[PDB]
Formats: structure tokens, sequence, C-alpha cells
């Protein structure tokens, strides 16, 4: 729908999501992408014009995409999808300047329940991963900005 909300500055699509952690904080909940069937990501989605805050969007998408209920325990701030040839400064190399694709507002959630039936339960897989596994999945998914969000969480990395 054209019910989506965009940054008035950069025109980046405004998305909220959840780093959903087990109470012991040893594992994060990950879902498969709908387009890229084999790629493991975290629950997230576009803010809608009616929604009063990012927490609403985040908890709605965590239910819809992952059948996961929990309490938001931290605001993990923002990360950007910086995807659209190169510009070399002679001490480093960078991609040619462009506006961000997406601006993500992430929250840490403590999982309280996982339900077997949820809206996207037939079009996605869903599973708990240790930090090391989760980190490798996000690299495999080519989503370093989601890994940045994961890294700000209280997930045990040792
Ligand atoms: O192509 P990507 O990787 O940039 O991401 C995809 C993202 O998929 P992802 O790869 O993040 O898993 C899709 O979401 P999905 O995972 O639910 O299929 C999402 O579709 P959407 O309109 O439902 O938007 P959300 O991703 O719930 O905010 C967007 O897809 P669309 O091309 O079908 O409209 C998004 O695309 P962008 O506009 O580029 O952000
Ligand atoms: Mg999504």
């Amino acid at each position: 729908r054209e019910n989506q909300v965009y940054s008035p500055v950069t025109g980046a699509r405004l998305v909220a999501g959840c780093i959903c952690l087990t109470p012991d904080k040893k594992q994060v909940l990950m879902i498969t992408s709908s387009a890229h069937k084999k790629r493991w990501i975290v629950p997230k989605g576009g803010v809608e014009k009616d929604e009063p805050n990012y927490e609403t969007t985040a908890q709605r998408q965590t239910w819809e995409e992952a059948g996961c209920i929990g309490k938001i325990v931290a605001n993990l701030g923002t990360v950007e999808d910086m995807r659209p040839q190169f510009e070399n400064s002679r001490k480093d190399s960078e991609v040619a300047k462009h506006p961000p694709r997406t601006e993500f507002h992430f929250y840490e959630l403590e999982i309280e329940n996982l339900l077997d039936k949820f809206p996207e339960c037939h079009k996605r897989h869903r599973k708990l991963y240790s930090y090391t596994e989760a980190k490798q999945n996000l690299i495999d998914a080519k989503r370093p900005e989601l890994l940045e969000a994961l890294n700000r969480s209280a997930i045990i990395k040792d």
C-alpha cells in the first residue's frame, strides 16, 4: 500500500523491528525473508500512517512475521540500509554518495511466548540462534545494519 511513512529529510522508508532475546539472553529469534527464501533476518516492517510510535510498529511486525509476544526492554536506536560507482580518498575507498534506502528503529524484546499459528507462519521459518550463528546469518543475508542492531542488544556474545 501507499500507507508507508518516509523520512521528510532523506526520503528513506521508516521501518521498526525487534531484536527478540530469550530471558537468559543467549539466543535471538530470526525469521527467513519472503523474497530470499534462504536468507535469515530479524522481524521488522514499514511504519504505517496511523501508528503513534515505533514500538507499536515493532511489536506488530514481531507478531505478524514471527508469532512472537514479549516486552520491549530497550531502545537500540537507529541503523540505515546504505544500499543504492566508487570514490577513493587515497587513504580509504567508499561507495559513491547516495541517500539511505531504509531508516530502522530497533527495540530489544524479551520473548514471553512463541505461538505456532501467526499471520505469516506458512510463508516464513522462525528459529532461535546463538550470537555467533546469528552474526553469520546476517552476513550471509548481506545485512550488516541488522548485525549493528544485534550488536547494541544485551545478547551474550561470549
Ligand atoms: O529488497 P530488500 O532486501 O531491500 O528488502 C525488502 C524487504 O525484504 P528483506 O530483504 O528485508 O527480507 C521486504 O520485506 P519481507 O522480508 O517481508 O519480504 C519489503 O517488503 P514490504 O513492502 O513488506 O516491506 P518490510 O520489509 O516488511 O518493511 C521490501 O520489499 P519489496 O521490494 O517487495 O517492496 C524491502 O525492499 P526495499 O524497498 O528495498 O527496502
Ligand atoms: Mg519485513
